């Protein structure tokens, strides 16, 4: 067995239809790798596609200090191992979870760094005429001094002739859910402030009902803390309901902020 012949196994870190995840020491050089373990796709099928959507996307964009990096994949049995770099942090959603345990959270000097990093990272995949198509708090990766990293690359499609996989429906831009697929870099916009709201500590998002489309009328989250008139301004404009009044990743990263 390839994984345990080069890789010792030190602690599982995740579990769920993505399969599970495990931290190991690669024996040759002592760093550490997050490893995923996953039902071997059907060859066919979504899940085939989405795990060469990954592959292509990684091997357009190579390594990017906001994306989580990919190593390898391979097959042993029926299953199917990837190998990634390692976020000592644990996702977004690890981190606004543990914020609920202490009674934490993200200030508004630190929500705007995370809006910043993700947008470069956006930025990048975007000039590379990519759109990533899942942003959301659980593809959100911390490595801790804090470097956010966009992860799974399961949906990324390209610009021209796209192939869309329909991400999380509660960070899902309303002209997606239409089938407009012609400027899905905003929707990528659209997901990334819904991400920082949740970060905020906004309630969990609708799924579907009234509050769904309030939201995709532009109408933001009510965020318990005190943010800037402004700042809440900029998420607004984010989740407008025309995508081209929405800030490009590339406008975003620009943006006059800090
Ligand atoms: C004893 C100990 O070390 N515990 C820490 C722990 O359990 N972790 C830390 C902090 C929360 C949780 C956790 C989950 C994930 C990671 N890191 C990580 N890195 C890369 C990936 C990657 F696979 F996307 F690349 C990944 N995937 C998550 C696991 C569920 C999907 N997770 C780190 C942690
Ligand atoms: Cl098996
Ligand atoms: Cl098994």
């Amino acid at each position: 067995s390839r994984y345990t012949t080069e890789f010792h196994e030190l602690e599982k870190i995740g579990s769920g239809e993505f399969g599970s995840v495990f931290k190991c020491v690669k024996r040759l050089d002592g760093c550490i790798y997050a490893i995923k373990r996953s039902k071997k796709p059907l060859a066919g099928s979504v899940d085939e596609q989405n795990a060469l959507r990954e592959v292509y996307a990684h091997a357009v964009l190579g390594q990017h200090s906001h994306v989580v990096r990919y190593f390898s994949a391979w097959a042993e049995d029926d299953h199917m191992l990837i190998q990634n770099e390692y976020c000592n942090g644990g996702s977004l959603a690890d981190a606004i979870s543990e914020n609920y345990r202490i009674m934490s959270y993200f200030k508004e000097a630190e929500l705007k760094d995370l809006l910043l990093q993700v947008g470069r990272g956006l930025r990048y995949i975007h000039s590379m005429s990519l759109v990533h198509m899942d942003i959301k708090p659980s593809n959100i990766f911390i490595s801790r001094k804090v470097m956010f990293k966009i992860g799974d690359l399961g949906h990324v499609t390209r610009i021209s002739s796209p192939q869309v996989e329909e991400g999380d429906s509660r960070f899902l831009a309303n002209e997606v859910l239409q089938e407009n697929y012609t400027h899905l870099p905003k929707a990528d916009i659209f997901a990334l402030a819904l991400t920082v709201v949740c970060a905020a500590g906004a309630e969990p998002l609708p799924r579907n009902g009234d509050q769904w489309h309030e939201i995709r009328q532009g109408r933001l989250p009510r965020i318990p803390q005190v943010l800037s008139q402004e700042f809440t301004e900029l998420l607004k404009v984010m989740i407008h309901p025309d995508p081209e009044r929405r800030p490009s990743a590339m406008a975003l990263v620009k943006h006059s902020v800090l």
